[PDB]
């Protein structure tokens, strides 16, 4: 007979989980629990349907398939890229979620943290090493949930107004997993009335979209957005632009005239064919743009995220938001001429002006000259190191820092309690070059508590640092406040407000309170640049 | 009869006056005619050289101030009255002044020629702050200053006409320069070492002589203080001068060009000054009605075209700005601002003040300005908005045009030295929030603190001595550095690569790099692209 602590029933049917080892002791894991009917065949591009009950004991001891997606090839064998690549078989049959709980399971209901991965809505998996829930579960006593959701065409290809491809199905997958937690998480000792969404990059943008979409609001109570927002230039597309891209992809794969016929033809296409042409539909040469993303349908998103944050009422809402020191750096090697991970990437002024057009593709001649003039150091306008770093900052500011600044300000102006951070610590184990600093994605391993595994080779200080961070995030999940109530002396993390614009540095040093989140530069992007795009 | 006070110039004999300077005597020759009075039919015309005279011409007093507007915003207040005419007003005002050491220098001495400011609508070489006494006495310099015609009389133009060709006020200055070439040797001045210096409009004038071929054989070096020939206020197009002239003429009941000018010539001087202000195209500050015109003659092209393409290889230039170029202008039109209170303005008042500080700015352009100068951490702080409104006006009109001139001259072979003047005169009567306003360095360059009776601090006296040394070292050699003092900190030339300039204040020279580089990139490269 089996460990009595690993047998659990959901709506659902019977699950068998696995006792996993964490540094401080054991955790329970239920991996690869199906939450939808496999979205395959006639069902590609369609909203997810709830999983039908099964008979017997479903084995929930291993991660399940990763959703069909582009696999990164730019640097073969390189940990810097491979750590984000799929670590299970690619299949369209990928709608599974994972649960980590303390072992034995908690006696009284426990706060639930739901992770939503990033990958620009074209990639990602809940099964990646950096999303391992065992540490938060073992150390903080948290119930941690993560779901696979369809990406790329499978998740976001839309012919807006159609029945067969309405768009945003990837978000609907996420919503279904959240409904699943509501009905079922109490079986694992989680408290459905205390659910905090967190996510990074497109996951952050996803979390933000759940805040902005009414049918999702009853499904969670708090939200954390790491290095991503639902507003900004990459996280959504207009209905018209989504139609354009789906139509073009359709022709690239020999699918010519109503929507039914088109979509039917797309459905007969092999999954890999779609991935192989996914990238060809982008309107300009660009970086930090992705082909198939959330669409402003007038349904899931009733209006543009910009409009919904300017007019929304956010009184009952608590959000932790923030950014890493170098959001843009690692994007630069994916299409700006002159940039590489294998050299120092010192660029010329010409390579900088060309970079700007690629980093801000939307983005008239006048508008680009404004960006260049703003980011030039007029004391040393030809210095290749400053040019390199400005190119990085341009991409980081435009896509993450300033959309986050805008979000924090709007939410705080409209009733929300907002906490804001900038994460500035570079993992000792990073394999990206030094010049990239603290790239997009490299706080995640610290929030999840990876440094606690002695076999990963983080420094002792990093181990203590990760413990601090896990404490902030889960204090926030519990109470809506990252601070410790008992711990008087430790420096306080004040709320971000419009008046004082306070946020904290997260690094090896104790908390330092800073004011204004690149306030001057973000006034350029948020306030000015729109106006010379009229 | 003191033989030291008796000089023969080309047009006849002069008698000067021995004046007292704190260190000892100087010889002054004041009110020397350098032109036929520009009166009657000669109004608006180029100056003619003064006819020779009999006997000994009395040159012991300042002569009339050129006909001009007299300031009436704060009547009897030192801060304004000090720029007002201190002699009788007359159209008969083409005279100049020479201060020389006493006894007259043994060997040929460098000559400094002062060209006053006042927006081309006012000014006079007779003001207390332009007193050449001290430079003559302490440094052994021969100092010259001329009156030149201002407002309508100096710069009313109907371009391409014979009778009002424009720029005659600048021709007045050129004639005084010629007079120096012909006559200064008689005083012990070296006509081969002439340095022009000027402030505000006087600085813009200096720059116009730099950019006009016929003036170039009349001087060797130049100092432009808080003013430039390029930039938004110092010139107007032919088309715009014609419109203002026509408008003025219509405003005074006048009347082809000949006829219109003839009628203008019948009008009493005060009638022209009465309506001078109503020809401006917009509610504005730091804009002046009658200023030099791009005539294709004196100025062959815009100062902007001319500085971009000129050869400046055998030229040495000293340029600079004061710490608060625009503070004092704000009380002359921007709602919210007065000298009698702290002028703590609202945001609304800031956006409205920008439309006035940058009158030529579109809605979008003005937005860019506001967004640039707002402090986004304290977007509604009255003190910040007040200081920023000042900054807008100072950067737009003075600092950034100075930065553009400096870079252009340096790139094109000139030797350039730059400064920022940061000492507020203890005796200043303007309020504290104005900081170091436009015009308040001249005092120190001319050496007034050396007069014990004016109540400057000891520090202030020593500081003015330093400054007089930089200016005269510069006049003497084209280099402001003291060639005897074998200690630092050296004043380095301004260059396009390094962009070095120095702070002039009570502390020793500090070398700084980049003269508001980020901000001036905004004004010099970006803002034009919006238009
Ligand atoms: N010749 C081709 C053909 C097809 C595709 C190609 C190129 C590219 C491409 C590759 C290299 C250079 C330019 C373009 N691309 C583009 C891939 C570039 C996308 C950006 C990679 C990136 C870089 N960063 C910042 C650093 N950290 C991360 C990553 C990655 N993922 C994550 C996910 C979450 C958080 C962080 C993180 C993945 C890769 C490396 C770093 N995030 N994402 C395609 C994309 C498709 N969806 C489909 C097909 C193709
Ligand atoms: N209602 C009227 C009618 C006619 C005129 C009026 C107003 C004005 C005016 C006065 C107050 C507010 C708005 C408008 N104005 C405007 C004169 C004010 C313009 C500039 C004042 C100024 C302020 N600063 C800075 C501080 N230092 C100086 C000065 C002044 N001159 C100089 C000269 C050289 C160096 C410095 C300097 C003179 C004034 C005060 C300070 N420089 N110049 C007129 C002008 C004309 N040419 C003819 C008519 C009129
Ligand atoms: C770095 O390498 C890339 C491609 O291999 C190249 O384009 C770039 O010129 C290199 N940069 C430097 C500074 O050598
Ligand atoms: C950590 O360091 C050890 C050497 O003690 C080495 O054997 C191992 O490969 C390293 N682990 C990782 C994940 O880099």
């Amino acid at each position: 007979r089996e460990d009595p602590q690993l047998l659990v029933r959901v709506r659902g049917g019977q699950l068998r989980g696995i006792r996993l080892k964490a540094p401080g002791g054991p955790v329970s894991a239920f991996l690869g629990i199906p939450f939808a009917e496999p979205p395959v065949g006639s069902r590609r591009f369609m909203p997810p349907e709830p999983k039908r009950p099964w008979s017997g004991v479903l084995d929930a001891t291993t991660f399940q398939n990763v959703c069909y997606q582009y696999v990164d090839t730019l640097y073969p064998g390189f940990e810097g890229t491979e750590m984000w690549n799929p670590n299970r078989e690619l299949s369209e049959d990928c709608l599974y979620l994972n649960v980590w709980t303390p072992y034995p399971r908690p006696a009284s209901p426990t706060p639930v943290l739901i992770w939503i991965y990033g990958g620009g809505f074209y990639s990602g998996a809940a099964s990646l090493d950096v999303y391992d829930g065992r540490f938060l579960a073992q150390v903080e006593g948290a119930v941690l949930v993560s779901m696979n959701y369809r990406v790329g065409t499978f998740g976001f290809l839309a012919l807006p107004g159609s029945r067969e491809a309405p768009g945003n199905v990837g978000l609907l997958d996420q919503r279904l997993a959240l409904q699943w937690v509501q009905e079922n998480i109490a079986a694992f000792g989680g408290d459905p009335m205390s659910v905090t969404l967190f996510g990074e990059s497109a996951g952050a943008a996803s979390v933000g979209m759940h805040i902005l979409s009414l049918p999702s609001r009853s499904l969670f109570h708090r939200a954390v957005l790491q290095s991503g927002t639902p507003n900004g230039p990459w996280a959504t597309v207009s209905a018209g632009e989504a139609r354009r891209r789906a139509t073009l992809l359709a022709r690239l794969v020999g699918c010519p005239g109503n929507d039914t016929e088109l979509i039917a033809c797309l459905r007969t296409r092999p999954a890999q064919d779609l991935v192989d042409h996914e990238w060809h539909v982008l309107p300009q040469e660009s970086i930090f743009r992705f082909s198939f993303v959330p669409v402003v349908d007038g349904d899931f998103l009733s209006d543009t995220p910009e409009a919904l944050i300017n007019t929304g009422d956010f009184q009952d809402l608590q959000v932790l938001v923030g950014v890493v020191k170098d959001e843009g750096s690692a994007f630069l090697v994916y299409g700006v001429p002159g940039f590489s991970k294998d050299n120092e990437s010192l660029i010329s002024r010409a390579q900088f002006l060309a970079g700007v057009r690629i980093g801000v593709p939307q983005a008239s001649d006048l508008a680009a000259e404004a960006v260049v003039l703003h980011y030039t150091d007029w004391l040393h306008p030809e210095d290749p190191t400053h040019l390199r770093d400005a190119m990085s900052a341009v991409v980081g500011d435009h896509n993450v820092v300033c959309p986050v600044a805008q979000l924090a300000g709007r939410l705080a102006a409209q009733g929300a309690r907002v906490y804001a951070y900038i994460f500035e610590h570079r993992a000792s184990t990073l394999t990206w070059p030094l010049w990239m600093g603290v790239p997009h994605g490299y706080e995640i391993e610290f929030i999840f508590g990876l440094p606690l595994d002695p076999s990963l080779n983080y420094t002792t200080e990093e181990r203590i640092f990760a413990q601090r961070l896990m404490k902030y995030w889960t204090n926030f999940a519990r109470t809506g406040d990252p601070n410790d109530p008992r711990d008087s002396k430790s420096p306080q993390w004040p709320p971000y407000t419009t008046a004082a614009q306070q946020y904290v540095s997260l690094n090896l040093k104790p908390l330092e309170v800073r004011r204004g989140l690149r306030a001057q530069t973000c006034a350029f992007w948020n306030r000015f640049l729109p106006k010379l795009l009229s």
